[PDB]
């Protein structure tokens, strides 16, 4: 096949974080936009694209209010154990001299041990993530409060086209079985607006 990186697994954690629908108060869970941008804020070149294929959800979901009334909903006290790899960016062929398999991947692996490379936000320069790497064996056995259920989180969003023309926006029915929630590509996403 493809090259395609080893996988890789973060756990992400946060006391306050703000997931929402660009293209229309949280989401209940993180949107693959916001994960994306949680990943390529641990490492990114655009030599690669990384790809976000599961997540799990381990606390409870709370939100909480702030704002005024004659309004902000966040959730609170959030951890999300990610798993995700990278391919080489097809459209960057400009940058196929810099498609090193052992260099990007030591990189992303030290990248996701230390923290990331950049701040991690979690959708307001205020909710700052924290990061720390996981193995395999840790993304697969640490327990989520939704284990031994599954639950249909409704239509969200996915992510904007990519990559002159109008920005296209795209949604997908989103379920969380026992606190995994698997992302389709781009193109399997039921509903698109422009
Ligand atoms: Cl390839
Ligand atoms: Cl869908």
């Amino acid at each position: 096949n493809l090259y395609r990186s080893r996988n890789f697994y973060a756990r992400i954690r946060g006391d306050r974080a703000l997931f929402t629908n660009p293209a229309t108060s949280s989401y209940s869970v993180p949107t693959r936009q916001a994960l994306q941008g949680i990943i390529d804020g641990i490492y990114h070149k655009p030599t690669f694209t990384n790809v976000i294929t599961e997540v799990k959800v381990v606390n409870q979901i709370q939100t909480e209010l702030h704002g005024v009334r004659a309004y902000v909903s966040y959730l609170s006290d959030v951890e999300y154990l990610v798993k995700f790899h990278f391919i080489w960016n097809e459209n960057r062929e400009d940058l196929i001299q810099d498609r090193l398999p052992k260099k990007h991947e030591a990189i992303m692996e030290r990248s996701i041990r230390k923290g990331g490379r950049r701040d991690i936000f979690l959708g307001t320069r205020e909710c700052f993530g924290l990061v720390d790497e996981i193995s395999q064996e840790e993304y697969e056995t640490i327990p989520s409060y939704y284990n031994g259920v599954t639950i249909d989180l409704g239509i969200m969003f996915h992510s904007f086209a990519y990559p002159d023309t109008p920005l296209k926006s795209y949604f997908t029915k989103t379920v969380m079985e026992n606190g995994a929630i698997k992302f389709k590509p781009q193109s399997e996403c039921e509903i698109v607006n422009t």
